[PDB]
RNA sequence: GAUGUGAGGCUUCGGCCUCACCGCUCCAUGUGCGA
């Protein structure tokens, strides 16, 4: 049971092809020379793939299992500040206990990437959760800085809700729905300032092909 | 990625409801690891 989406074989399954489409719709210019954060990384084959090919100055891939965090690391020499300087890993739980500690976070990137994060975030923390790691995030990003969000659909969390009764009792509390996470990312209580559909990539199940989002941190205060 | 069967009833023929049955799991998946 991978209770956080900590799949140990999901690129295996995402990218059987060993290609992933996402690479066609994330554009270059949005890494090159920039300090980027990779949350939920998992074994970091996109992170990897952004870091050297797209030449960000610093990229950070964060995920809450130690497990994946040492297998991102083993993973770098497959891809041979220059890559593979540009590039850690980290293992912890983006998501803080308290509000207090939310609001303390500063500015450190201008790109934080949460791809394919939202779900798992949300069964495991709830609503609460959730917007914790969207107010954190928007703190997270200097002025000009640009959140890529690529969420999971609501029809897909039913067939996870039974993994755990924390998750079981999360699913059936939450009220913020997918549908409305653009609303509240650039609502007063997060503050993203504009937003854009980039495109849905494909892949070879329709149900890995999902919206990818660009949400703009204003450049002025 | 994958939810089957039957009887009765209501259908706005798109299905839905009650009950009975069958299940409550199977399949896909490593660029990590080598006691
Ligand atoms: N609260 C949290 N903090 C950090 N990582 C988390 C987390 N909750 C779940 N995760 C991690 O998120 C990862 C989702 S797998 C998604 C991988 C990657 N973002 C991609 O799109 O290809 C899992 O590896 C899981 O361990």
């Amino acid at each position: 049971k991978f209770q956080y989406g900590n799949y140990c074989k999901y690129y295996g399954y995402r990218n059987p092809s060993c290609e992933d489409g996402r690479l066609r719709v994330l554009k270059p210019e949005w890494f090159r020379g920039r300090d980027v954060l990779d949350l939920g990384c998992n074994v970091g084959h996109l992170t990897l793939s952004i870091a050297c090919k797209w030449g960000p100055s610093r990229m950070v891939g964060l995920d809450i299992d130690s497990r994946l965090i040492h297998s991102a690391r083993q993973n770098i020499r497959h891809y041979l500040s220059v890559f593979p300087n540009n590039v850690v890993f980290v293992t912890g739980n983006y998501v803080l206990d308290r509000d207090d500690l939310v609001e303390a976070q500063t500015p450190e990137y201008d790109v934080v990437l949460c791809l394919s994060l939202t779900k798992w975030v949300h069964l495991n923390w709830g609503d609460e959760g959730l917007k914790r790691m969207f107010r954190r995030i928007y703190r997270h990003l200097r002025p000009g800085g640009i959140l890529v969000l690529e969420p999971q659909p609501w029809s897909s969390y039913g067939k996870r809700k039974t993994l755990t009764e924390t998750i079981y009792k999360n699913y059936y509390r939450i009220q913020l729905k997918p549908e409305q996470f653009s609303s509240y990312l650039t609502s007063p209580d997060v503050g993203f300032s504009s937003y854009e559909l980039v495109a849905t990539p494909h892949n070879t199940s329709k149900g890995f092909q999902r919206p990818v989002y660009l949400f703009h941190k204003a450049r002025s205060p």
